[PDB]
DNA sequence: AGCACGCTGTGTATATAATAGCTATGGAACGTTCGGTTGTACATA
């Protein structure tokens, strides 16, 4: 109905390895790696190819970001395994799950948020003085949508790509009986 | 050099994994500092 699909903005995957690194070893010898213990306890690596960022941690765990495709955290992940393996610590690509996706998207009309926070009282949470955009949370599939009068969208929560695409084919209707003029 | 205006970073809201370090918060204990004369017998000269 709506003709519009979301377009995804951020994937944020965690792999494991299996064994422990030396975070020193990895900053000094890895191209990119910012590794300060005092505020955080992973070195931080980035790659240019998929453009997405890494916290390595002292356990062996990564935590990819930044992907804007669920293939692309793939690829990125595994290079971040192998420039690991190139510097020579036991590290082998393992179990690979997606955690989040993000998208954003755009109904292309001002929608009034004082509608759905009336409304929709059980599942908005409209404050306008904090935060210009209302907090739609879904229940099915249990996901946030950030809505705001410029009529934008923000899909976050999602686990897969298609309850991100569910999630906005079940907010069109509800979206479009409350635009403004 | 002070005032108006543009640009840029910071904060606030949402989800999420990872980690280590500090904070509350009850529960238990120990140490220091406040609220004779009188009268009658008796035995002997």
């Amino acid at each position: 109905t709506s003709g519009i699909v979301p377009t995804l903005q951020n994937i944020v995957a965690t792999v494991t390895l299996g064994c422990r690194l030396d975070l020193k070893t990895v900053a000094l010898h890895a191209r990119n790696a910012e590794y300060n213990p005092k505020r955080f306890a992973a070195v931080i690596m980035r790659i240019r190819e998929p453009k997405t960022t890494a916290l390595i941690f002292a356990s062996g765990k990564m935590v990819v970001t930044g992907a804007k495709s669920e293939d692309d955290s793939k690829l990125a992940s595994r290079k971040y395994a192998r420039i690991i393996q190139k510097i020579g610590f036991a590290a082998k690509f393992t179990d690979f799950k997606i955690q989040n996706i993000v998208g954003s998207c755009d109904v292309k009309f001002p929608i009034r948020l004082e509608g759905l926070a009336f409304s929709h009282g059980t599942f908005s949470s409209y404050e306008p003085e904090l935060f210009p955009g209302l907090i739609y949370r879904m229940v099915k599939p249990k996901i946030v949508l950030l809505i705001f009068v410029s009529g934008k969208i923000v899909l976050t929560g999602a686990k897969q790509r298609e309850e991100i695409y569910q999630a906005f084919e079940a907010i069109y209707p509800v979206l479009s009986e409350f635009r403004k003029m």
